[PDB]
């Protein structure tokens, strides 16, 4: 699967320029309140491209995709609130992690953290480019 | 993917006789107790149909499908207990959202809330039609009585 | 999709010598501390084989670790929601379990909290194998 990632600032641009899931960065440092849900914005828009398939309903196409937590989230108190995000074919907005902080204390996330990852429905290796 | 949905009452049939995720309705008002897991019955049974694929094991078929939370559940204190529901190919039971209330007060869900959605393993667009039975079995809602 | 599983002990092998999800066993009795997350080792390694596709004849493939429906009736939740096991991976399979309760939680050998699933949702078969490949982490090769 092929991703077109529009980075939304220059600082993020330099993150991405500088295997069935594609990691995303935590873009700005942030304190997560205790016992909370926080919509962390990821500083990108994306589209996923695949070959057309024939499907039961009653060239390359625009496809839907998935935001999975990274295994390593399990070592933090943070959980993805909506379990696995579903990002529809038509979505053109910023890509956001819904993160629950399950701890009684605040949690500091920092630019450079990869908590989350993009994945294809079919689990096929991922490729991307900027746009 | 194409779903065939059996509505378990006229009320639910009305809701449905009126996208990569097909949203499902909360079908009865209900209170979830604080700090609880509640099995919320969604008033439907369903069969998913896809084109026959060739697969490594060593036309139009029944297929497995997925039950996902909605994005917007994020804003509530409710979480899907089993992360993502896996519904096997010939499952004929009622569809159920196992919902954790993570908060310490009650949570009132309401007829027409949409917490949860059905999704194909391929992430392809979903259709559905309403049907009276899934098969001839009493669990499919079919056959004699 | 077809799985080859290496059982890391004879005990584990006996349980596996004795449908779109393949249930995996709790392999040893364990107490999980209250309000914690525990990396529970499942005593197996696995590889998944499917038909080569074409993206944008038989291939080694990535796969999914799902909670079982019945996990819902316990206080135990999957930390990472759904675990993604990459095609390359040769380590022991681990379930990261959040004990959401105030009390210790006892899991027993032969409990089944978690299951393996295909990215396609297709029916799963499996066999037991002594190695995944020739590497040491794959448990194969000289030694
Ligand atoms: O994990 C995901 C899942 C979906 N999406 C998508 C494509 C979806 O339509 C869209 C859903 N917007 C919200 C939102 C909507 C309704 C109510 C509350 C929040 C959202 C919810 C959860 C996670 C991410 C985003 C949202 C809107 C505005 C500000 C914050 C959050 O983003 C993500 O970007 N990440
Ligand atoms: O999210 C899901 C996932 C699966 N299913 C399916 C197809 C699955 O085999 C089957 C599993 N029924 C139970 C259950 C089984 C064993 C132990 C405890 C509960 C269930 C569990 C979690 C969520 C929903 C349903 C269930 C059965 C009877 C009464 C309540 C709950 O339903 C759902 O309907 N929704
Ligand atoms: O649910 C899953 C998901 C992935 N994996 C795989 C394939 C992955 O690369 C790899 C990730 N190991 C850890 C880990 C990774 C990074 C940082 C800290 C821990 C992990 C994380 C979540 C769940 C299970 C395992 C891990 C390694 C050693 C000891 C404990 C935890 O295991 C699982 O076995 N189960």
């Amino acid at each position: 699967m092929h991703l077109k990632i529009v980075c939304l600032s220059d600082e993020v641009r330099e993150m991405y320029k500088n295997d069935s899931g594609l990691d995303l960065f935590i873009v700005k440092d942030e304190v997560l309140k205790p016992k909370s849900t926080t919509f962390v914005k990821l500083g990108i828009k994306a589209i996923a491209l695949q070959y057309k398939s024939n499907y039961y309903y009653k060239n390359i196409v625009n496809t839907s995709f998935l935001l999975f937590p990274r295994s390593s989230i399990s070592k933090t108190p943070l959980r993805l609130a909506n379990s696995i995000g579903l990002i529809d074919a038509g979505y053109r907005g910023e890509i956001i992690a819904a993160l629950d902080n399950t701890s009684d204390q605040e949690y500091h996330i920092k630019k450079n953290d990869k908590l989350v990852q993009l994945v294809s429905f079919t689990g096929e290796p991922l490729s991307f480019e900027l746009v």
